[PDB]
């Protein structure tokens, strides 16, 4: 009559590496690192995406005249642009601060927009139905941006323009003018009489005068001037002031808007699903509670710590292998017994030892998924080609992240999977004592980590060894006279 | 006879977190991570703060009139502002690079105030006395700031301003200027004459003309015009020349100071107390030289790094379990052994052990708060509503090293705690087998780590056994007529 | 006749530091820190450093007459300036987005110095020879930058001047050109006739008006006026025009350049030499696989972590301590044995576990250094005197990277040499056991981890232990007799 003690084994075929020894084949194991995505863009806190199809957000925000079939939301929680999102501005010039608006634009509780300067009233003096261009075609017509008026000369005169907004609203309001820049002298006096012109725009925190600045430029889109764009919040309770002598482009439309937090701009060809996700990666929406993700550096979101590493494969069984090896027929548990006598044989877990050590790896793996704990952030940021050091500078930060996270995240799963497996042996071996002690001069040691007994051991004496209630006396005489 | 091996046990309530296992209860632990503070803010590298109650440091720099009554520092190792710190500047414009200019002011190894150019001697053709404004109002008075003075047209007239301070401190000396921009052509002729009026001013890496923006803008403290500051550093052995026909309001009082290292400004209503720290957080001093803190993520000093875990309690005893258990007798040592016989009983560690694992355990604790190593750093940094990008790009790294500080402290307690235990758990295992290779066959095992003699063992035989000297062959004939 | 199992030891006197115990001597051990560089300057990626041995970068782009010495490289990977290049512009003025272009620069993949405006058929209108001064000497004759002209009235006429150059190169083109700023408006008369000049200069994404700012200033190399120095690149196919009635020093010539990703600039008096390296340090080439080095912060190429610390021994043999001890002559593995008999005596080592654990630990060591796997990275960033914040926050990303950095590698090599030091000891165990349980009742145990047998064992007998095929029945009878 036989009593071994062993280990369970199955046909798994997935490795996990350890810092001693790589491509260890194991029972069972977990994924810390999510390599897939649902291919969709998804919604972030409830909150659907401001999706631009065909313009650029400096396009959509001024009203380029192929923005105007843009539906626009009364809030987003991201913005995407198309890689050949091209309809930005259409009057070449500067956008001033663009970066800084493209940013502050990137996330919105609400967004509304009102006609500040009603077309109509506001501008009696001037002459509201020239402001077109060959820049900015509609429909093969001439035409201009939707938000702003581009004044003109009334009669062959420019009386000074003189007026503002007082924000009345609970919210900031978001207003953006421009200021045109004829190539000549003689488009100069053709547009606004005064030659010598000036715009002045000013608010509580903000006071800039403009000239204009006249000279041929190379032409971009058939232009040979130029037409800035600038742009100012104004705080609830303050005033804007528009004063000109010629060369304002005026705004017409205004937005009223709150900003929410921030988020970031994703440039995507993936199109927008009515899906929800937590982590919104350019690539597709990420559907995961892992720690790591090695999909892509850029992610808005309560996102997997970016890594550079393919495998990440926390072992939590056992080495499979079919103590000489393992018992592929002990299908009820990690450790356990088998026995043989002359009433039977076959297989048993130990379901105490199995279920303690489930336990306690299980928890393991939750500890390394759950302390993560990672925050919402959009990480992607945007530079523009003056600020080469700025951008090299959040280059630095993301590649350092990265090499931190790559190099941790690697050695922990090498540092965590050879113990689970020296784990693993550890409470094989305690069974093995555990039987040893109580059997003590009643059974032989036979290797295979297998006790061979001194007298007949029935199902009611292989049931007592293994629940640890073995009479050792009772069977003491049987084993003299065996020996 | 018997004697038992066994471990230290307390009424000690306090646990520990394992990777494996939860709310593990330990005789000793130490505490990694500091989560109080003094409640007071105190002096860094042995010196003060500026402390400006009621003033911010555009309003203490450029002497606004309700900081009078403020006594400057001759030094200071850093800036606290309060919550409602409003008297900035007075009369409404724009502080330009004033985030650079608050950021150089944070810490100074020497800070000397004087008049750079005399009152009564430097401006004889102009002034001095008309330069007041209800918007600067000193005790119900129309006045300005104390550290400039606004010059005024003299007898109808604004002759060429050319004056220039050679810098013979040994030390860069901080000179600011303002420019005035009145809201009508008409207040430009009455105070300055000419109406188109420059100021230019440079030095040998400083050069810049200015000119009057003259527009009606709305009223912010009853002012439709507005004022600029600007300042500059000059270089010792250089000269700083002043040149304007008009609108150029000019230095009084310019600062003699060295820049030291650099430091931070505290925005906090916590008073200041003559204390000393080394770690200056907006909530209090923190006094430790524990690794992490979780205190608040804004810290000046050689601060302990911020971690947003709550508890980080390393082992260092063993697990405090009242072998089958403890021992809560055995109070003068971790691990010892337990004796009966016919003399008497009782308790008695094993000080050889017990010292060993105390004094490698201690070791370990210190080399993880030892190996921290911090570097004095400012931690906080302030941009403006233009920068919005870099304030962001400075909380990712903020965000980045919170996520990487807190998992990797959060797991390294979990990586140390479990082990911790098994530590002891062996060296008590390896005492029981110390005993089992001297008793040999004059003792049996009994279970709970105990061991019955075979033989007699009298107090001079308990204490053979545990120094290691006991003689086997002595007690062997009596041990072989008792079985 | 005894057999013993031991360890290897050797007189090697190095050691290691274990997180539970401090200077650990072992047998083996191999470094992770980089402690050491060539002292000389190498090529990255094959290719040269730009060396400018005496001028700065803004000397040798605009062409100082002490730069015309060193010999343009049509390409390179990184810029190397000494600590005394001084020769940068020789006109005093500000150089506009300097810091930025010196980054651009930093690596090109060619660069080809070429005539934009030639000398001699460009400007027919204007004197293009009187533009000469004493700030810029040759040979201690007035002279000029060599890459610009400046052009002076002829024949006391400066006509509106109006040239453009078409970029028909595959590659950006990168033009600078200058603005005079005279000290008086009698000079401006002097070399420019028209007083009221102005500057004009656009591409397709640039347009700026400039004007004179006519002020005396400080004067800096015997100059009471400025020269202050623009640049813009030109994209493929683009047009630069410049426009001007006087002030503008005009372009000679151009470069023609591909930007390479990018790269850095090194501040170093250490020599250029024919040698190549991965990463380039300011105090001389670093050579290594290793995961971490000691030398500098800043570097460029491929480099090895930052880190504080002075040494990383990861340790790979066992204590070295002359079972009792090691034995010094078991020369030929880590772990066997040592025998007496009648025949003879002597040690032979264990190859099979000898050899497994060379296997582990060997590739254990290279699982560390392995994942590192590094990044190309530049590292050092250069900010001006009003870029403080962003300079500080430059600081802050390598102060921080540097403390985990140090924190992680410092315990990582803690955490490693502790246990692989119990990983020797648990084979040495190990063997020990693997023996125990072959000779049973054969052999009594006698300490010092050997065993002395009951009866006569041969080297036939030895051998057979060792090799795990020891026949235990056949002995049997002789070990009775000897009991
Ligand atoms: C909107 O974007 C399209 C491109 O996506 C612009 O059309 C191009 O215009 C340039 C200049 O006239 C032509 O050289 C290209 O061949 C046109 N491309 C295509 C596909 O037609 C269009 O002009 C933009 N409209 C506005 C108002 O910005
Ligand atoms: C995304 O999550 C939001 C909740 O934040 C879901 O909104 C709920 O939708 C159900 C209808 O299926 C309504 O009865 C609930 O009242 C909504 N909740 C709230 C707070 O408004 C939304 O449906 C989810 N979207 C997807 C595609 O699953
Ligand atoms: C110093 O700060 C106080 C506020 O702390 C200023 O007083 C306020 O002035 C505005 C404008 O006149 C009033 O609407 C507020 O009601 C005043 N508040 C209080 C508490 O009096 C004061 O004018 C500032 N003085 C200077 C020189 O800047
Ligand atoms: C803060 O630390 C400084 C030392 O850096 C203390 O200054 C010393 O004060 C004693 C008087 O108690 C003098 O006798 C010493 O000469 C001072 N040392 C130096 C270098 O000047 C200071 O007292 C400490 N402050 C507090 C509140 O403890
Ligand atoms: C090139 O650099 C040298 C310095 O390395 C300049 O020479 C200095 O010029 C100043 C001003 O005339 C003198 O006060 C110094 O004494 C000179 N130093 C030396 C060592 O001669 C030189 O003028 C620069 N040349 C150019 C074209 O920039
Ligand atoms: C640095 O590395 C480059 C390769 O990137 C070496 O260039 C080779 O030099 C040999 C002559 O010794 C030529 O036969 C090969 O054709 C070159 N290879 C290439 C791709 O051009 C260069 O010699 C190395 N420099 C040093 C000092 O070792
Ligand atoms: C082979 O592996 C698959 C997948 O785990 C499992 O469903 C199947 O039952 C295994 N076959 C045997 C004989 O165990
Ligand atoms: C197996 O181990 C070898 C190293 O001996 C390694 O190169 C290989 O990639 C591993 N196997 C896989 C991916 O199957
Ligand atoms: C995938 O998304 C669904 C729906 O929100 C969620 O129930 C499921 O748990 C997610 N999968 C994972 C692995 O989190
Ligand atoms: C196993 O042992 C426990 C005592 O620890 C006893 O109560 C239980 O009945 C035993 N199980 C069996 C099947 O006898
Ligand atoms: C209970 O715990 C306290 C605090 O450690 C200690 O002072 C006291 O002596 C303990 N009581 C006993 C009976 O051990
Ligand atoms: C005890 O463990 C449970 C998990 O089983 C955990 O939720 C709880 O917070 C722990 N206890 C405390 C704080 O007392
Ligand atoms: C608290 O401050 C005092 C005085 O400087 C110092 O002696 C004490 O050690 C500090 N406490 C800690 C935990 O460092
Ligand atoms: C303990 O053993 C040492 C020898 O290692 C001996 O010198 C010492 O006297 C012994 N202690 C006692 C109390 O006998
Ligand atoms: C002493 O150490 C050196 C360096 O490892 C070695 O070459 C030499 O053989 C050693 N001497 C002895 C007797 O082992
Ligand atoms: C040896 O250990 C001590 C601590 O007990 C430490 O101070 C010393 O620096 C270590 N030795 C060296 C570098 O030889
Ligand atoms: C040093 O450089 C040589 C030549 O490139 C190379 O063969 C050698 O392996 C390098 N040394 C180390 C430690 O990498
Ligand atoms: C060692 O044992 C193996 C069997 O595992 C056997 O084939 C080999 O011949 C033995 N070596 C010697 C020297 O007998």
């Amino acid at each position: 009559d036989t009593l071994c003690i062993g280990y369970h084994a199955n046909n798994s075929t997935d490795t996990v590496d350890t810092v001693l020894e790589k491509n260890v084949t194991v029972t069972h194991s977990v994924n810390l690192l999510e390599d897939k995505h649902n291919g969709k863009l998804c919604k972030l806190r409830g909150v659907a995406p401001l999706h631009l199809g065909k313009c650029n957000i400096a396009g959509w925000i001024l009203g380029n005249p192929e923005c105007e079939s843009l539906s626009t939301a009364s809030s987003w929680s991201y913005i995407v642009e198309t890689s050949n999102s091209d309809n930005g501005t259409c009057f070449p010039g500067d956008f001033i601060n663009y970066e800084e608006l493209r940013e502050q634009l990137s996330s919105v509780s609400s967004f509304e927009r009102f006609e500040i300067f009603p077309k109509t009233s506001s501008w009696p003096n001037h002459d509201s139905n020239k402001g077109v261009t060959a820049a900015c075609p509609h429909a093969g017509a001439k035409s201009f941006y939707k938000n702003l008026i581009w004044l003109v000369k009334k009669g062959n005169s420019y009386p000074k323009l003189n007026q503002s907004y007082i924000n009345d609203k609970g919210k900031e309001v978001l207003v953006l003018w421009g200021i045109h820049h004829p190539s000549t002298t003689a488009d100069q006096q053709s547009l606004y009489q005064n030659a010598d012109a000036y715009v002045f725009v000013g608010t509580s925190r903000y006071s800039k005068k403009f000239k204009p600045e006249i000279a041929t430029r190379p032409k971009v889109r058939d232009q040979e001037g130029r037409m800035n764009y600038y742009w100012t919040l104004v705080e609830p309770g303050d005033k804007i002031t528009f004063e000109a002598t010629g060369n304002l482009v005026v705004p017409r439309y205004a937005f009223t808007m709150e900003r929410n937090a921030g988020s970031g701009i994703i440039i995507s060809d993936t199109p927008v699903h009515d899906c929800n996700t937590t982590c919104q990666t350019p690539e597709g929406a990420i559907n995961t509670s892992l720690p790591f993700q090695n999909i892509h550096p850029i992610t808005i979101g309560k996102c997997p710590k970016y890594v550079k590493s393919t495998k990440l494969r926390l072992a939590t069984g056992l080495r499979n292998v079919p103590i000489e090896g393992g018992w592929t027929g002990m299908v009820d548990g990690w450790y356990g017994y088998h026995h043989q006598n002359e009433q039977g044989s076959g297989y048993a877990a130990d379901l105490k030892s199995t279920q303690n050590a489930i336990d306690k790896i299980t928890n393991k793996v939750n500890s390394v998924i759950e302390k993560m704990n990672t925050q919402f952030t959009a990480v992607g940021k945007e530079f523009n080609h003056l600020e080469k050091r700025i951008e090299n500078l959040n280059k630095k930060v993301d590649d350092g992240f990265l090499d931190i996270w790559t190099y941790n995240a690697e050695l922990l799963v090498l540092l965590e999977n050879e113990r689970t497996l020296d784990y693993h042996d550890s409470n094989v071996k305690n069974l093995y004592e555990k039987v040893r002690n109580q059997l003590k001069n009643n059974a032989k040691e036979i290797g295979n980590g297998c006790f061979e007994f001194y007298h007949k051991c029935d199902n009611t004496c292989m049931e007592s060894v293994k629940n640890g209630t073995y009479d050792y006396p009772k069977y003491s005489e049987e084993a003299k006279l065996n020996r």
